[PDB]
């Protein structure tokens, strides 16, 4: 209330910090939006980002790591300059997406996560550098994570320790409805390849076997679970018809609610792409995907602290796929939330596209930066919430096993 | 010539034997016809062949044993009564089939076989029985033989050694043209069942099972020879479509040129069995049939003999599918000549039912069993024949593995 | 409360009614839980039901119709006997199924069904003949409805015009858990049959359009909506191997949660039927069912106040398939709770039929019939609840086209 | 005889006369082996064709036409200078083919058929040459058609008019056996193309199509004539497993001994393409090659006039595919005999490159070309044969309708 240095008086504080920062912090969305790279090619962006972090004002006070671990990674990390010697800080991660899709370029908005994540993390030291009374520990840390649509560059930095530190970590993403959780299946890449032999008689028909392997898949999909998902395509099914196809080649991908049960839906497609060797004679290499996605798990209390100061923003709550942010999630508490934009228009989609370009998606990426920072604000003070947090980021471990 | 007992006067009086017999073989042939059985079954037609050799005069001079191995199976013997002692006599065979088909009757013909059987060996004692000077050392066999359609009675009376001591093996088959041979080919039956567990998601479909092999082997025609074949039904795909399949039952048989090739046929088969297994996570029992059927074994010098003997008679020369004579074939020096009828209806039809008991037939039926007879006396007479048969049995059987 | 004449103490007094029927209601149950008979054979459980509610003291002051449409099927009626002359009474109904499954029995706890329909009714009746105040106009309807489980009773009654004078019509079904309602979808049942012709190449093989129809449905599974069923047998797929079956019959049913939705799987269905037929150059014949069940229309008021009343009765809340009760809510406002019986075991398995006919049943059976006929106790005596249920029924039925 | 002027003397005249060229001839093969071109790309082998007949002596006596209507086609042209005048020339055509196979370079031996087309037609001008008393009216005619094993370069050459004044045509190919006359199909080819829409219920998937209309043909072997031939591919299968693939592309094509059985063939499979957009809900387009190929007619009198000459050579008698000489067949009598080279490798492997380039060859194809010009020259001398051809050629054109 109208008390000296209330948390309702630094939650201002972080709103005003982002309204002030909303011109430059569009600038930092259009940048991105209108240069859209992909996969692991993201140079122009790690280019605009970095050099955002490095011109905040005073020069340097954001410390800037380029070229962390992936070459258009980064990291950016901030702390009140000041030690007292008491003690552990607290550490609060913001993540920054920035990879487009081929073709229709921004069609999920990731120009739009990269600018929440940045809005939310500015946000939050605005509120503690306005602090005369010691400000508790903390550090602000920004990672920039490429390559989301393929690949999975969270998954590259789990691999380095990049998470290994963090308490809590945030970030959001544009869809169609205000959801403080969306669920995010589990996911499992594989390629399937058939050798064969090439008068036909004397042939192992490697087509045959593409073929029996697609029934062998489809029959099966009546005793699939409801949540289950299963998609792929022939991507080689021969090259000429007068030579008997000694070669083929699937892509698939599939999906579940958990771990568990994607095991056993792994397993079952494999006696599926084995048994069409068997029957054909040819003989058959799987190949699973370098990265599993995890899915992602919710927290409880940090949603529940989340949807609290989105209501007072004016939010209204009621996705895309699987996003490595499940890995992450496995391994530090976080939220994934999912914003509206203006538009009804579908993820993925070119008119997807124009709106998270728009002028007006702005407002709507920048009120749900306004509610990240206020949960980062709340995290901070109430050691309530984070034992909340963390117990209920133990539990939901155990049960996935 | 006009020479003192020449060879082609004895085949004259074998003709002429024969066609004394016309009036009670065409009985026996309509006794047959009129009351068609089914394999195993043929117990009116194993007493009217029984009666027939018991009557022919003077009474008991055929050697006859009913319910022989088989309770339709019968066995006549006659030789010429007087012992000389010198010497191995020449044991000649003579098959009679008579089972029918289920509804549409003696579509095959058998109550032809049965006559055609019967006069060729009457024709045989009577040129015979007309000799002054001590006969040759010879035994007429006739064999009854049930259930050529289904089962393979021959192969029953093979298991009993009642082959083992034959030399030559004749029959002969109604179709629609004159041929001394026509290739009939070897076969396999099998029975194939699937076993599965019956929300659906713990469920294993039985039925997926029986359609996913249905689908490996129709995928493996393009890869079989042109002369193989493969057909099969869906016994059981079901119950009720409330319950998810739990048993399925499918019902096949192949057919290949030789023993070898059915068994890479078999095999090929047995994959895509398995794999429907596999692939649906069921378990199966593969049941191959009690007895495979062997193809025909051609013996150059008996068949030439044969058509010379029939291009006699006015024969002019140019099936229904495989028989357990191949099995004969393959222990005995035999020929399975087919012969036309005076129709153009196909065997196994409606149609062909008529002309087997037509009164047309019956000129048809004596004439082939007059080549038959006539082809049994070069035998008998010809020592550089019997050798001969020996000779391309013996070359055929290793070619055969 | 402590008032002359309360809502609250005429539930009561329907609470007594049923405790003190509980003795033959439960005799009511065994009698037909020991005698399980399938559908429009259900003779005994008729003969039962209708000696019950003729023998409900004073006699026949139920009016029982037995035989009512149906063979099986049966009607009673009560009402306060006086007449006032005002003004249009209310009329309450209660359904009563009792058909059983084949071989394991009433594994779907129908004797109960049965049971509680009954209680129901006994209760109000008892609430309102103890009351001084000259009663509302209201008439108390029991509806006996055979072959739930195939054909559909309730569909026969509709179209005798059963239902178009109810108001409100009360039913429930032991289940698992507790629950004022479930999504039960609409059904729709088809049987195809395919005609060919039957040496191979003059030959249409029925065989193979059972087969590619089965195919075609099985890949479509990827682009049905995930509340969509579709489940299906091979009745027939030919006799015999060595004949191309000329013949081949499959049956299939659909589920889906609209008949708007329920359409459009048909129609993909009826095309993947059809173009087996071109594929293989059979034809075909699409039959479908007598009788579409229809989806299970919710009531918020009814079920609101439902779970108000079982909440004081100490219910704690949170199917089967598809049910013809789904028809009947289309016409007139309904509500069909299912409830727990004390056991773990799943509907129509054996070990159901073991919790439906044990003495732990009873009590969950008797106090869910008691929440049923405080229910109906609303309506009678809060006209604002009648316009409720009215308004709600009209709104959801706009919705469904 | 020992005659002035006989037949046999200008038969051993075209003997001598291949034999003398035979260093040329070989070193004509050899160019065309070590350069091998595809189909409509033969510059090279074009060039030396046509420098090899106007260098044959004298200058120009052959009338060469290059790029006769194909850009690498030849014609060439010869006959006795003197006019005499009567009356109707005989005209005598000889086809080179020169298209080599993709990566294995001439696997089919087509460097020989050039030779021995010019070989053949080098030895009856040398026969008719040494001719004192005035020659028959005879003109020779040599014709390169390119293209054989892709688009067939005789069918442009047919529409050209380039067979409609020729008598006869002859022409050999090397195989593994000598025969005068093997039986080439026809063949019939086609390209399929799905078109669908691209969450997953909103989608028609062209994959589903593609896997359909393979199972659909797959069936269809079961009921083939044991005779007819069906291969095909998936070209495109999808692109990316996220995406539901709105396009796939299969080619086909059928073979069948006559065009009447290939209208047939191609019209079931029409069925089975038709059926597939049926089931998946997917537009089809289906584009047949631009020439289909014709079975090879056979001509009695002139393949017995060819094997009475290659028996008196030495040759000793009893294939790749479908051949565009079928299609010059039906509007010109000729042969296309098979001679062997001295190899047991297969057409169309590595191995028969090997042997199509070596030194052993050489001397079998001279020796068949020595057998075709013999029978040019029996045409030219025996009028009886001239009608026996043309008789022959009318009949069989009735029964191919
Ligand atoms: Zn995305
Ligand atoms: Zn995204
Ligand atoms: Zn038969
Ligand atoms: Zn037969
Ligand atoms: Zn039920
Ligand atoms: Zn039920
Ligand atoms: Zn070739
Ligand atoms: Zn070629």
């Amino acid at each position: 209330l109208y008390f000296q240095g209330s948390l309702e008086l630094l939650k201002l504080r972080s709103a005003e910090c982002i309204d002030e920062a909303a011109e430059r912090l569009g600038a930092l969305s259009r940048a991105i939006w209108s240069q859209p790279e992909l996969a692991y090619e993201e140079h122009h962006a790690h280019r605009v980002l970095t050099h955002f972090f490095e011109r905040e004002p005073p020069a340097a006070s954001w410390a800037v790591q380029p070229h962390y671990q992936l070459p258009t990674a980064f990291r950016a990390e901030w702390e009140p300059p000041e030690a007292r010697a008491p003690p552990r800080p607290l550490h609060l991660g913001f993540l920054c997406e920035y990879d487009a899709l081929p073709g229709i370029g921004h069609a999920c908005g990731h120009n739009l996560i990269a600018e929440v994540g940045a809005a939310a993390a500015l946000g939050v030291r605005g509120a503690l550098e306005g602090l005369p009374r010691p400000p508790p520990p903390v550090k602000v840390v920004v990672l920039g994570t490429p390559a989301e649509e393929d690949g999975g560059g969270k998954i590259d930095l789990i691999e380095a320790g990049a998470f290994t530190n963090l308490d809590v970590v945030f970030m959001a993403h544009p869809s169609q409805e205000n959801a403080a959780y969306l669920p995010d299946m589990a996911e499992h890449d594989v390629t399937v390849k058939y050798y064969g032999k090439a008068y036909p008689w004397e042939g192992l028909n490697a087509l045959d076997a593409a073929v029996l392997a697609y029934n062998n898949l489809s029959v099966f999909r009546q005793q699939m679970k409801p949540t289950w998902r299963v998609h792929g395509i022939i991507k080689n099914g021969g090259v000429k018809p007068n030579i008997i196809p000694s070669y083929s080649e699937l892509i698939y991908y599939f999906r579940a609610p958990s771990m568990k049960e994607l095991q056993v839906l792994t397993k079952k497609a494999e006696d599926c792409f084995r048994a069409a060797a068997l029957a054909s004679g040819c003989t058959v290499e799987i190949k699973g995907g370098a990265h599993d996605f995890y899915n992602v798990l919710p927290n409880k209390s940090l949603w529940k602290a989340y949807m609290e100061n989105g209501r007072k923003l004016g939010i209204e709550f009621i996705p895309s796929g699987s996003t490595d942010f499940g890995n992450v999630s496995f391994v530090v508490p976080g939220i994934h939330p999912y914003f509206h934009i203006g538009s009804n228009a579908l993820n993925h989609t070119e008119q997807y596209t124009e709106a998270a370009g728009s002028q007006e998606a702005q407002f709507y990426t920048l009120r749900t930066a306004k509610a990240l920072a206020m949960t980062a604000l709340d995290v901070i003070f109430k050691p309530e919430l984070l034992e909340g947090i963390r117990e209920d980021f133990k539990l939901k471990l155990q049960e996935e096993q």
